[PDB]
């Protein structure tokens, strides 16, 4: 088995958020079949960063996802070969987010490729204007459709001044090779940065996940 227990994460984002490029890059390490992991992130390029770090968090691999045995694991299935995904970020005042991340496996290191597009984010907004605390937990909802696995949930970002900022997440793995595709299912996340210096140039970044087959 190429999953092993104790495994390491390399990244780096490329991206732009209303016109403006930035880059940054990570390093982390998790525990696959525990669903935990935590990163930290470095910016590279366009900082600081005038916009919420909150919606580059969940951009920053479901293989760190504690599957019961009852559940197909459509993740750890597909290394060492490895995946990709897409996704759509939907907030409720307009600005929109569309991410993607092609994950690789180079000994024990998880390798991602990503790009981050957000656009339409109002000036006077809750992310333009660095409002945002936190991700509220979560539960993703994942299916197939046409033989790949997609998977939504409706985050909210709680604000600085009350209330909370909803979003609408659509995300599409797939696969580098042929896996047993898993049955309806649910993955519940609660994504937290743990620690972040002023601007945000340095950021250590945590998620816990654990996917159940029924609710009630």
């Amino acid at each position: 088995s190429v999953i092993k227990p104790d495994m390491k994460i390399k990244l780096r984002m490329e991206g732009a958020v209303n016109g403006h490029p930035f880059a940054i890059e990570g390093v982390g390490l998790g525990k696959p079949f525990e669903g935990k992991q935590s990163m930290d992130l470095k910016v590279k390029e366009g900082g600081p960063l005038p916009f919420a770090y909150d919606i580059l968090t969940t951009v920053f691999n479901r293989v760190f996802a504690k599957y019961p045995e009852n559940i197909v694991d459509y993740f750890k299935q597909s290394f060492p070969e490895g995946y990709s995904w897409e996704r759509s970020m939907n907030y409720e005042d307009g600005g929109i987010c569309n991410a993607t991340n092609d994950i690789t496996l180079d000994g024990d290191c998880y390798i991602y490729e990503i790009r981050f597009d957000g656009v339409n984010f109002p000036a006077n907004g809750p992310v333009m204007q660095k409002r945002t605390v936190k991700w509220e937990p979560s539960t993703e909802k994942l299916y197939v459709r046409d033989g790949v696995l997609k998977g939504d949930v409706n985050m909210a970002l709680s604000l600085e001044g009350g209330g909370h900022y909803r979003c609408d997440f659509k995300t599409t793995y797939k696969a580098k090779k042929v896996v047993q595709l898993p049955d309806y299912h649910f993955v519940d996340h609660h994504i937290e940065i743990k620690s972040h210096d002023k601007d945000y140039s340095n950021v250590n970044l945590h998620e816990h996940a654990e996917a159940h087959s029924e609710l009630p």
